[PDB]
């Protein structure tokens, strides 16, 4: 008779460890616990999302005829870790083997990899097939190339998965369409909102909860509106595709101060703990292309995060190894600043998306990074502060996929280890692809004076300081021609101003 565990990003009643379990025999295991509540200080409407997705799908596996054993955050003899909870379990079940389905961060296999020694039971670590590559298919296609890019990487998963395949070729004659392409944004008021799920019996019973246990935490737990339920997240699913999806890749780059979803899925959430799959996504975004439903490159840009970049990172994670996180190729070590708490700051487009984290959660792509993550870098932030921040502020984090969007393609912590180029942006950027600069006390035009925007100075210092690492960089090669065009005493004061401002966040940094 089995033990078998599942984790909370693992809410899927074809998780690899339900594979061939007796309904009679064995016994399902989830519980909330303070280990993984706390090692990191979580955005409660995370917790709360996350807790009560586990609830929801406990009652869910009960109706499907499974024993299951469940243990609340708040429970009387609650042991506080996975090890303690499955002890508990052993004395208590007594089986005669373990079963799990590998975790998605390395902190936790670490756990996971000590149940034999110190239960003395065997125990049953499965692969997880909710992804396309195993670790030893990516580990071997990385060898024998040395140089990492996603296009060739996403080259593979096509072919593999058939999606937008015509047999061998990939539709109208291109792997990508990057695109068909852009265009400045407009406030679209012909547009529908995107679904909220308003908090059930288990969901407000948990919202208390966090609110009582968590309750110096990030973020505020107003206006719950998350699925819970796999019935929800499909609806989610379908209102993306039916609403959504086929103005997908139109408004992509785009940032509207009074639009924090536009055109984005906001799916990331149920994706990444079970509710939904991406593969299936991925197959009714295709179902909608052949039904007329959405143009080519809405679809294949879809597709192209969901089936590149999200199993690429995951391929990356894994490949680079626990230390990966001390990756600090520009030797930073500045401490976070204030705001990103706060909200509280000057910077428009800063107090708009960390406002938005701050009550939702939740920020699309590019906010994440050329605003937050764009200023951190040119701010020289130490990368692990940086991590940290972003692992613990956005409902759809966990490390596998945070880590390598956040050391390597933000920050650049890794040197372009994973083939992307370094997305370093003055306020001109800004500018063009938001309206954030409209009611910003900031001028993106001025870069010296007392309105200039920051991101001009910081921008320029940020090549200026560190040019010896960048100087051989093609892409940076413009910039720099345009720095050195500049006269000397014009150099001189962009990089005093850019100190003054740094010095003002250090300021801040020490009355913490
Ligand atoms: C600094 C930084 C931190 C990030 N942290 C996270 C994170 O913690 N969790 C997370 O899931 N994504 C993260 N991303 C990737 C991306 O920003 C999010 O996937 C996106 O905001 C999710 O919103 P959505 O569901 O509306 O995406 P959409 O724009 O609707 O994208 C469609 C789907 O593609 C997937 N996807 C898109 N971009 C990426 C990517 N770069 N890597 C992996 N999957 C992707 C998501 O599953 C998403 O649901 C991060 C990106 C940056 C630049
Ligand atoms: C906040 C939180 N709480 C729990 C929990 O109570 N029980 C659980 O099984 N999982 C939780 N998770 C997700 C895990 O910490 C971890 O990040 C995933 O297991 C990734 O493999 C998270 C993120
Ligand atoms: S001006 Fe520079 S600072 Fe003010 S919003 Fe535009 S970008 Fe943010």
């Amino acid at each position: 008779s089995q033990l078998v565990l599942i984790l909370g990003d693992q809410l899927s009643p074809s998780i690899a460890a339900l594979d061939g379990v007796d309904k009679k025999q064995d016994t399902i295991v989830l519980c909330e616990v303070m280990a993984e509540a706390s090692y990191v200080g979580h955005h409660k409407k995370k917790i709360a999302f996350i807790f009560s997705a586990m609830r929801h799908f406990a009652e869910e596996l009960r109706g499907e005829g499974y024993r299951v054993r469940y243990t609340r955050i708040d429970d009387a003899d609650n042991a506080g870790s996975f090890t303690g909870e499955v002890k508990r379990a052993i004395d208590d079940l007594t089986p005669s083997r373990i079963c799990v389905t590998e975790p998605g961060e390395w902190r936790v296999r670490s756990e996971m990899d000590g149940f034999a020694g110190a239960f003395g039971i065997q125990v049953d670590i499965r692969s997880d097939r909710r992804f396309l590559s195993s670790h030893g298919e990516f580990r071997n296609w990385a060898a024998g190339r040395k140089s990492l890019t996603m296009e060739y990487f996403y080259r593979e998963m096509r072919r593999k998965t058939g999606l937008l395949m015509n047999g061998e070729q990939p539709v109208g004659g291109r792997w990508n369409f990057d695109a068909e392409n852009r265009q400045p944004a407009r406030p679209d008021l012909l547009r529908p909102k995107h679904p909220v799920f308003a908090p059930d019996k288990i969901t407000k019973e948990v919202i208390d909860t966090v609110e009582r246990l968590f309750p110096d935490n990030f973020g505020k737990l107003e206006n719950f509106g998350f699925a819970v339920t796999r019935t929800d997240a499909e609806r989610a699913l379908s209102a993306f595709i039916d609403d959504f999806l086929c103005n997908f890749g139109a408004t992509q780059d785009a940032m509207l101060q009074d639009d924090p979803n536009l055109n984005h899925s906001l799916l990331s959430f149920y994706i990444n703990c079970g509710l939904l799959d991406a593969l299936d996504v991925c197959k009714a975004a295709e179902r909608a292309y052949h039904e007329g439903g959405a143009p080519l490159n809405a679809v294949e840009g879809f597709i192209r995060q969901i089936i590149g970049w999200r199993e690429y990172m995951r391929g990356i994670y894994w490949l680079a190894g626990p230390d990966y996180v001390d990756s600090n190729f520009f030797e930073n070590d500045r401490s976070l600043p204030v705001f990103y708490w706060t909200g509280k700051t000057h910077m428009n487009c800063m107090a708009k998306v960390i406002t938005e984290t701050i009550e939702n959660a939740y920020a699309h792509h590019i906010q994440r990074l050329m605003i937050t993550g764009n200023f951190a870098l040119l701010a020289g932030i130490d990368p692990k502060a940086v991590h940290r921040w972003y692992l613990e502020v956005y409902a759809d984090a966990y490390e596998w996929v945070e880590l390598p969007n956040v050391i390597g393609m933000s920050q650049f912590a890794d040197g372009g280890f994973l083939g992307t180029k370094p997305y370093a942006a003055s306020g001109n950027y800004i500018n063009r692809m938001s309206d954030y600069c409209d009611t910003c006390r900031y001028d993106p035009k001025e870069r010296l004076g007392d309105n200039a925007c920051p991101f001009n100075a910081l921008y320029w210092d940020f090549l200026a300081r560190n040019r010896e690492k960048l100087k051989s960089n093609h892409r940076l090669a413009q910039p720099y021609a345009t720095w050195a065009r500049m006269s000397e005493d014009v150099r001189h004061d962009l990089r005093a101003k850019a100190a003054a401002f740094l010095r003002k966040l250090d300021a801040a940094a020490l009355e913490h």
